[PDB]
């Protein structure tokens, strides 16, 4: 019993943090994105008043700087 690891040699496991680390947070954004597909499904039917005309806006106005 040795709830600490640091008794045994197999302590250096930790290295893991390490390599893992990086993964970790590229998990949490993969959790990230998840929690927003618990919104996507409304912002495909609703959107937003602004992010959506973005890509329509050079059909439905000029989008030229000039002229």
């Amino acid at each position: 019993n040795g709830p600490v690891d640091k008794g045994s040699p197999f302590y250096y496991d930790w290295e893991s943090l390490q390599l893992g680390g990086l993964i970790f947070g590229g998990l949490l954004c993969i959790a990230g994105i998840a929690l927003a597909l618990s919104g996507k499904c409304k912002c495909r039917r609703n959107h937003t008043p602004s992010s959506l005309p973005e890509k329509v806006t050079p059909l439905i106005t000029p989008g030229s700087a000039s002229t």
